[PDB]
């Protein structure tokens, strides 16, 4: 399992083992983020497990990850949905294709990514992988956005940045 | 360190080593919770360290702890402010003397407490203790309360419970005034 290093432009130039790649000096690599909603339109919010190298124990959107070499973004979502949440989904739809961001977590671990964002509906029940998720909540998107707007610090900076992009919010909202 | 055990009614009966007292079977003991505001009236919110036995990595109010034998509640507040946050404060005011709290954390660890709540002003700069606090923010109380109502599940349950108590909340509000 690896991450894909990107040069100044989004061109892959090689790979790194996933664990070894997230450091205090993380280099730009390829990733995804997705927001999941159930049949009713509830958003799934998850809390990262305390064993995650980056942002452990942090509340964030439904699922995020690292596409492997030759893997489509959409396949990557599907894979991590199965792996982290044991859940089936509908074809992921683009919500924020040009999201790119760098941030530092409270222990100094950095994420540095070209991270296209997706949305999908779940088609099965969750089956939680507690190596990845320690808690989660099904909730109204409206409420989630309010909490992000009032106390953004309570959420992953990654979730906050995506939810505050005007178009991404529209599309998440239109997603219901 | 230890905790002070309380019987079926809130009366002390002795002490228990602190680690050993916090389990899936935690017996009632004494605790405190305090909400701190800077001169500007902003509230300090903190994120519990990942190594805390109970609610690790969770966003919560300013400071909480366990009074020791011979120690007043208000002295315990002073001490943990100093220990956890490196910070000097004004005399703690009692804002919810009757708060009681029993709850299980994400891993099964139980807290079961008589936990009077306080408010105070910080009088010095912070010196965060990373063994106790992994993150923090200075915030407007209004914003914190709005976030708590919108996504209460993202915060420690004690913080939500205290902030939703009517009389306590009025006291937090009073501490948002700017003071010189
Ligand atoms: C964390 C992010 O920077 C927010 Br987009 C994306 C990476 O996902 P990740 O959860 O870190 O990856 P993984 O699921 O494999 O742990
Ligand atoms: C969390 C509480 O149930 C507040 Br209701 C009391 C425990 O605080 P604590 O910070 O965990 O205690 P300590 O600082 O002494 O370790
Ligand atoms: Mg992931
Ligand atoms: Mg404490
Ligand atoms: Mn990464
Ligand atoms: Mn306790």
């Amino acid at each position: 399992e690896h991450v894909i290093l990107l040069n100044a432009q989004g061109v892959p130039t090689g790979t790194l083992e996933k664990y070894a790649a997230h450091t205090a000096d993380t280099r730009l690599h390829l990733a995804f983020s997705s927001w999941l909603f159930n049949a009713k339109g509830q958003l799934l919010v998850t809390r990262r497990a305390l064993s995650k190298k980056a942002w452990p124990g942090v509340w964030t959107n439904s699922v995020a990850g690292h596409p492997q070499l030759g893997e489509s973004n959409e396949d990557a979502v599907i894979r991590r949905c199965r792996y982290e949440l044991g859940v089936e989904i509908t074809p992921p739809e683009s919500i924020y294709p040009d999201f790119r961001y760098r941030a530092t977590d409270p222990s100094g671990i950095v994420e540095n990514e070209v991270c296209p964002v997706f949305a999908a509906r779940t088609t099965s029940a969750l089956q939680i992988n507690d190596d990845e998720v320690m808690d989660y909540q099904w909730c109204d998107l409206a409420d989630v956005l309010h909490g992000i707007d009032a106390t953004p610090w309570a959420f992953s900076p990654w979730m906050v940045m995506q939810a505050t992009n005007r178009e991404a919010r529209k599309r998440l909202s239109a997603f219901t």
